């Protein structure tokens, strides 16, 4: 239906090997009622490019932050405490959260705390009635073939952590 937000995040890939690097790509995401899509941007004409993927809300089980990486490179780095800046918004994503369904846990980084908070509470909203909303989560990365929080090495291990 209408377009809730609207925002440019980095999406990180599915490992696809615990040996294999992860890629982190900047993609256009819409929420919906409906649905969460993501798409490739098209810088130059100003506008969203071809979809990349769809989730169903109904199928989101959790969304919440996830622990910051410990050293991550400067595109991801947090800044230091204390007017929109117009190069930092689309070059710097150092705010993670997670939105976790039925293939396990999306990671996305929001250029600042303010937009990743609005994107949560959106997203608790139209998920509210949900019929498979967890308890409990994972408050670390799924990163090489295991969970940094609890080093279980199953995506969909439940949560390690109860949800306040
Ligand atoms: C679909 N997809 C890929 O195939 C890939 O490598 C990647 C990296 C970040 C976000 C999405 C991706
Ligand atoms: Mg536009
Ligand atoms: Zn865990």
């Amino acid at each position: 239906a209408a377009v809730i937000l609207e925002s440019i995040f980095l999406k990180r890939s599915q490992q696809k090997k615990k040996t294999s690097p992860l890629n982190f790509k900047k993609c256009l995401f819409l929420l919906t009622v409906h649905k969460l899509s993501y798409y490739e941007y098209d810088f130059e004409r100003g506008r969203r490019g071809s979809k990349k993927g769809s989730i169903d809300v109904e199928k989101i089980t959790c969304v919440e932050t996830v622990v910051p990486e410990k050293n991550p490179p400067p595109e991801r780095q947090i800044p230091r405490r204390g007017e929109m800046e117009q190069i930092s918004i689309i070059e710097r994503f150092p705010y993670p959260f997670q939105v976790v369904y039925d293939e396990g846990p999306l990671y996305v980084f929001s250029p600042t705390e303010e937009l990743r908070k609005r994107w949560i509470h959106q997203l608790k909203n139209v998920i509210r009635y949900n019929s498979d909303l967890v308890q409990k989560y994972h408050p670390c990365f799924w990163i090489d073939g295991q969970y940094l929080c609890c080093s279980q090495t199953a995506k969909n291990a439940m949560g390690c952590q109860i949800l306040e």
